[PDB]
DNA sequence: CGTGTTAGCAGTCCGCG
DNA sequence: GCGGACTGCTAC
C-alpha cells in the first residue's frame, strides 16, 4: 500500500513525523528538514520557478529551519518579499507525499477517553489537579476495546471491584444496563493505589499511543487533568511521556477568579468532540453536557443517579464505573451517526495538514492552494499585514409584512463559489478595472457594458477569461465532491418519504428489512416490495434511510462550509490571498444577480399572466427569491384542483417547464453582459408552499427580513408524505427560547398555516391555561454567560448589566458558602428565570448552568418565586403577537357587537 | 494563532411638565 | 411607559 502520514510537528530544526509505511506499520522518524524559500530575481536569469504573476524567482535552499526563519526577518528589514511556504511542516508534507493521499483509517489509532475525579471541595480544577484520578475509560479504535482503569483505594473511600455481570444486567434487575454489544469489548483493570494506576496508564499509553485523541471536553478537562496530576505525583518529565516526542506546551488562561490551562501534546492530534460537534453539526444547543447531546442525537435516556457526583463513587461505585464506560461509548455512538472523525480525516489528508487544522479554513486553504501551485513549479506570495476594513455583503429585500397564501421559492446553487467560477476570480487572474455605474444601472441593463474583452463584476473588477485561476480551479474540485454527497443525501431523503408513505398501510407479517443502498432512488421493483413489508421492517428501513441522509448531510454541508470559507478567507487579513477587490467582486456580483433576476421574474410572470407592473417576487435574501403564486393559482381557478397534491403538481410543472427556462434565459443574458468566462448561475425551484386545499390555512407569512414561516409540500424534489413547516428566524428556531415555548409557538404556527385563526385561538387558550403546570426547565430562557466579571461589582450588578448576567450574579450570592454548588463557567450557557418582587434572592431574575437541575438548596425557592406572568408575556405572547399582527390575524377573539348575544 | 456581512429582538439607560 | 441609542445575543 501507498504510505501516508499520521502526525507532523516542527521542534527546532527537526520535523517529527509519525506515519504508516508501505507494509502498513506505524513508524516515527526525525528529520533535519532543509526548507526552501524564494526571492524575485532578474528576467535575464533562467529559472524554473515563477511567482503567481509570472515573475521569475530564485530558490534559496537552507541548511536548517532557523536559518530560513532568520532569512525571512532579514528580508523584511531590507524591504523585499520572501516567497514560499513559511509553515515548514506543510512543505515537508508536500515534499514527502507528492501524490493524492489514499489513507486507511483502520491503521490510524483513534482514542476516545474520559476520566473521573471525586472532589468534595467543588470543581476539580485541572491546573491544580489536587484530587485523585479514580477512574479512566480509554477506548482504542485498533483493538476495538474499552480499557477500564479503576481505583479501589482513595482518601475519599475504599470500594469493592466493579462487576461486569451487574453492569450488563437491566436497570430493573438493579444493574447498569451497559449495552450488550460492548460487554465483550471491556478490559477491566482494578488498582490498590493511584500511583500504580497512573504508571500502568502511561505504560499502556506508550504501547497504544493515540494518533487522533478525542472524547467529550478532553481538551479543557481530561487531558490537562491527567497531565497535571501525573506532573504533581511523578514530576514534569514523566507527565511528558504523554507526548510520543516527549514535548509539551503549557498555556494558561486567566480572568479574575479561576485559572485554566490547555496542554499541547506534540505528536498527537487532539480533536475534542465538543469542538467537532460545534463546528460541523450545524446546531446551536441550549446545553452542551454529554447527557443532553446524546439525548438529542441518539434519543437515549439521561444517565440518572441518586445524590451528587462528588458522592457517587462512595455510595455506588458499581454505577460510577459503569457510567464512565457508557459516557465514552456515547461519543462513539454520536460519531457513528455524524461521522465527524471521518470528515476530519478526509479533509486533513486532502489538504495535507495536521488533522487538528481542519478547525481552520484558512490553514486548510493555504495548504490546498500551496500544493496546487507547487505542482506547477509556482511560488506562493509572502503573507502581508493588513488593517481590518469592513466591506459590503449580500442584498436582502424588505418584505411587506403579511400572510402569503401560495409561495414558490427559487434558489441559486452554491452561489458565491459559482460566482468565483463564473467570473474567474483569483489573485492571479486580475486583468484591471472599469469605471463603475451605480448598481441599479446594471440591475436594469441601462449601464454601459463593462468590457468586450474581460470577465467583469459590477464592483469594477475585470478578470482574464482565457486562463483558469488557482482559486476557481481548487474551489471547483471541492464543489464537485459536495454535489456528489448532496445527491446521496437528497436521494436518501426521497427514499425516506417513500417509506413514510408505506407506513400508512403496514402489512401483517414477519419479514426483514430490504438490502438496499439508500444513496440512490429506489427502483420500481424495490418500491413494490416496500408496499408489502411489515411495520417492524419498514421502520428499520426508515432508520437506515435517515442514517444514510445524516451521513450525506455531514459530508455535503461541511464541504459547502469549506468552499464558502474560501470566499470569507479573501476577506480575512490573515489569509495569504486576502483581497477586498476579490471579496467585493463576489458580493456585489451577488447583489446584482439576485436583483437582476427579480426583475426578470416579475417581467416574465406579468407577461404569462397577461398583467402589467405587479410584484410577484415578495422577498429575497442573497441567492434566493420567494414568488407569490396566488395569481398563477387564480389564473386557472382553485375549483379545478382535485386535492392539494394536484395543485402542487401543477406548480411543480409550471416552475420547471416555464419559469426555470425563463430564469435560465435571464441569467444567460446577464453572463453575456458581464462578459463572464462560464455561465454558472443555476437558479432552480426550491420550495412549493400553500395551505391544504379547502382549509382555512393561510399558507405562509413574513414579519420582516430573515423572519418567516411556510407550509411546504415539496422541497428540492422531495414530495413530503406530510407537510413540513419551514420556519426561519422566528423564536421557534432560537436556542434562547424555552423548549416548551418553541413547541407551543410552532403548533400555533402550524395551526395558522394549515388550519386557520379559529384553530389557533383554541390552542392559545389551552396553552395559557396549562402554562403554569410546565416543568421549570422547559420554560426557562437560555443564554451565554459572557463577560460575567465585567459586570460584577461586589457581587452585585454594575452599569448596563445584561439580564442574564444579573441572574448569574444573583445565583452566585445565593450559593455563597455552598462549597459544592455548581459554579457558572464564563462563556458557557445558563438557564434564566424571572423572579417575583420580594423574593429572598433580592433581585428580578436568577440563572444557573444549563442542562442541569438548579442546586437543591435553592431549587425550592426558585420554584416558589418564579414569575410565570412575566415568563408567559416575554417568551410566548410577545413573539406570538409579532406573528399574528404580521399575518393580520388574532390569537384572542377581539370584542364585537355579537358579545351582546347569548 | 485566526472564513465573511446582513439583520431582528431583548435589554439597560436616558429623556420626558 | 414608550421612543431612541446602545450592547449582547442569536440567516445568508
Ligand atoms: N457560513 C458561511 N460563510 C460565508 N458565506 C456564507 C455562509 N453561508 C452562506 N454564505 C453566503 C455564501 C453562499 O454561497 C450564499 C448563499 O448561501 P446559502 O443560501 O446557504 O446557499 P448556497 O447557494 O451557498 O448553497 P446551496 O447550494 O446549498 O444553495 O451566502
Ligand atoms: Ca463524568
Ligand atoms: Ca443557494
Ligand atoms: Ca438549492
Ligand atoms: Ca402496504
Ligand atoms: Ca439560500
Ligand atoms: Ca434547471
Ligand atoms: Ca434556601
Amino acid at each position: 500500500m501507498k504510505e501516508f502520514y499520521l502526525t507532523v510537528e516542527q521542534i527546532g530544526d527537526s520535523i517529527f513525523e509519525r506515519y504508516i509505511d508501505s507494509n502498513g506499520r506505524e513508524r516515527t522518524r526525525e528529520v533535519e528538514y532543509k526548507p526552501s524559500l524564494f526571492a524575485h530575481c532578474p528576467e535575464s536569469q533562467a529559472t524554473k520557478y515563477f511567482d503567481i504573476y509570472g515573475k521569475p524567482c530564485t530558490r534559496k535552499l537552507f541548511a536548517n529551519m532557523r536559518d530560513a526563519s532568520q532569512w525571512i526577518k532579514r528580508m523584511e528589514d531590507i524591504g523585499l518579499e520572501a516567497l514560499g511556504m513559511d509553515d515548514f511542516k506543510l512543505a515537508y508534507l508536500s515534499d514527502t507525499y507528492n501524490y493524492e493521499i489514499k489513507y486507511d483509517h483502520t491503521k490510524i489509532r483513534v482514542a476516545n477517553f474520559d476520566i473521573e475525579v471525586t472532589s468534595p471541595d467543588g470543581f476539580p480544577e485541572p491546573s491544580q489537579a489536587k484530587h485523585p484520578i479514580d477512574a479512566i475509560t480509554h477506548y482504542d479504535s485498533i483493538d476495538d476495546r474499552f480499557y477500564v482503569f479503576d481505583l479501589l483505594n482513595s482518601p475519599y473511600g475504599n470500594v469493592e471491584e466493579w462487576s461486569i455481570e451487574i453492569a450488563a444486567k437491566l436497570q430493573e434487575q438493579g444493574g447498569d444496563e451497559v449495552p450488550s454489544e460492548i460487554i465483550d469489548k471491556i478490559i477491566y483493570m482494578p488498582f490498590d493505589n493511584e500511583k500504580e494506576l497512573l504508571m500502568e496508564y502511561l505504560n499502556f499509553w506508550q504501547q497504544k499511543t493515540p494518533v487522533i485523541l478525542t472524547g467529550w471536553n478532553v481538551e479543557s478537562f481530561a487531558i490537562p487533568y491527567v497531565y497535571n496530576r501525573i506532573k504533581n505525583i511523578f514530576g514534569e518529565s514523566t507527565a511528558k511521556r504523554l507526548s510520543p516526542h516527549r514535548k509539551t506546551r503549557v498555556k494558561v488562561i486567566e480572568n479574575m477568579y479561576g485559572s485554566r490551562e490547555i496542554i499541547t501534546l506534540f505528536g498527537i492530534s487532539v480533536l475534542d468532540y465538543i469542538d467537532l460537534y460545534k463546528k460541523f453539526s450545524f446546531t446551536n444547543q441550549p446545553s452542551y453536557s454529554l447527557d443532553y447531546i446524546s439525548e438529542f442525537e441518539l434519543n437515549v435516556g439521561k444517565l440518572k443517579y441518586d445524590g451528587p457526583i462528588s458522592k457517587l463513587r462512595e455510595s455506588n461505585h458499581q454505577r460510577y464505573i459503569s457510567y464512565n464506560i457508557i459516557a465514552v461509548y456515547r461519543v462513539l455512538q454520536i460519531d457513528a451517526k455524524r461521522q465527524f472523525i471521518n470528515l476530519s480525516l478526509d479533509m486533513g489528508y486532502y489538504a495535507k495538514i495536521q488533522i487538528q487544522s481542519v478547525f481552520s479554513p484558512i490553514k486548510t486553504w493555504d495548504a490546498i492552494i500551496f500544493n496546487s501551485l507547487k505542482e506547477q513549479n509556482k511560488v506562493i506570495p509572502q503573507g502581508r499585514s493588513h488593517p481590518v476594513q469592513p466591506y459590503p455583503g449580500a442584498f436582502v429585500k424588505e418584505p411587506i409584512p403579511n400572510r402569503y397564501k401560495y409561495v414558490m421559492s427559487f434558489d441559486l446553487t452554491s452561489l458565491y463559489p459559482s460566482i468565483i467560477r463564473q467570473v474567474n476570480i483569483s489573485p492571479e487572474t486580475i486583468a484591471g478595472t472599469f469605471k463603475v455605474a451605480p448598481l441599479h444601472d446594471y440591475i436594469n441593463a441601462v449601464a454601459e457594458r463593462p468590457s468586450d474583452v474581460y470577465s467583469c463584476s459590477p464592483n469594477g473588477m475585470m478578470y482574464y477569461k482565457d486562463r483558469d485561476g488557482v482559486v476557481p480551479t481548487e474551489i471547483t474540485k471541492v464543489f464537485n465532491q459536495r454535489k456528489e454527497h448532496k445527491g446521496y443525501m437528497l436521494a436518501a431523503q426521497r427514499n425516506g418519504e417513500i417509506i413514510k408513505e408505506a407506513l400508512h398501510n403496514p402489512n401483517l407479517s414477519v419479514d426483514e428489512p430490504l438490502d438496499v443502498d439508500y444513496r440512490f432512488d429506489f427502483s420500481d421493483e424495490i418500491k413494490e416490495k416496500i408496499k408489502k413489508l411489515s411495520a417492524k421492517s419498514l421502520n428499520e428501513m426508515l432508520f437506515r434511510a435517515q442514517r444514510t441522509e445524516v451521513a450525506g448531510m455531514t459530508a455535503q454541508i461541511n464541504r459547502k462550509l469549506l468552499i464558502n470559507s474560501l470566499y470569507g478567507a479573501l476577506g480575512n487579513v490573515w489569509f495569504r490571498y486576502y483581497d477586498l477587490r476579490n471579496a467585493t467582486a463576489i458580493t456585489t456580483f451577488g447583489q446584482m444577480a439576485l436583483q437582476w433576476i427579480e426583475r426578470k421574474v416579475n417581467e416574465y410572470l406579468n407577461e404569462v399572466c397577461g398583467t402589467e407592473g405587479e410584484a410577484f417576487v415578495l422577498y429575497g435574501d442573497t441567492d434566493s427569491i420567494y414568488v407569490s403564486a396566488d395569481k398563477i393559482i387564480d389564473k386557472v381557478g382553485e375549483s379545478k384542483f382535485r386535492d392539494t397534491n394536484h395543485w402542487v403538481d401543477f406548480l411543480d410543472k409550471f416552475a420547471r417547464e416555464r419559469m426555470e427556462p425563463a430564469i435560465d434565459r435571464g441569467f444567460r443574458e446577464m453572463c453575456e453582459y458581464m462578459n463572464n468566462k462560464q455561465h454558472l448561475m443555476f437558479m432552480d425551484r426550491e420550495a412549493i408552499a400553500g395551505p391544504p386545499l379547502g382549509s382555512k390555512g393561510i399558507g405562509g407569512f413574513w414579519t420582516g427580513k430573515k423572519r418567516y414561516a411556510l407550509n411546504v409540500w415539496d422541497m428540492e424534489g422531495t414530495r413530503y408524505a406530510e407537510p413540513k413547516l419551514k420556519i426561519m428566524g422566528l423564536e421557534t428556531q432560537k436556542s434562547s427560547t424555552p423548549k416548551a415555548v418553541q413547541k407551543a409557538l410552532k403548533e400555533c404556527i402550524r395551526r395558522m398555516l394549515q388550519e386557520g385563526e379559529e384553530s389557533l385561538q383554541e390552542y392559545f387558550k389551552e396553552f395559557e391555561k396549562e402554562f403554569r403546570q410546565l416543568n421549570y426547565i422547559s420554560i426557562a430562557s437560555v443564554s451565554s454567560a459572557n463577560n460575567i466579571a465585567k459586570y460584577d461589582v461586589g457581587g452585585f450588578p454594575g452599569p448596563k448589566c445584561p439580564f442574564h448576567i444579573r441572574g448569574i450574579l444573583t445565583y452566585n450570592r445565593a450559593i455563597k458558602g455552598n462549597i459544592d454548588a455548581p459554579q457558572v463557567v464564563e462563556g458557557e450557557k445558563v438557564y434564566v428565570l424571572p423572579l417575583r418582587e420580594g423574593n429572598p434572592f433580592g433581585d428580578k431574575c436568577i440563572a444557573w448552568p444549563s442542562g442541569t437541575e438548579i442546586t437543591d438548596l435553592i431549587k425550592d425557592d426558585v420554584l416558589h418565586w418564579m414569575d410565570y406572568t412575566v415568563l408567559l408575556e416575554k417568551t410566548f405572547i410577545k413573539p406570538l403577537e409579532g406573528f399574528t399582527s404580521a399575518a393580520k390575524l388574532d390569537y384572542e377573539k377581539k370584542a364585537s357587537l355579537f358579545d351582546m348575544f347569548d
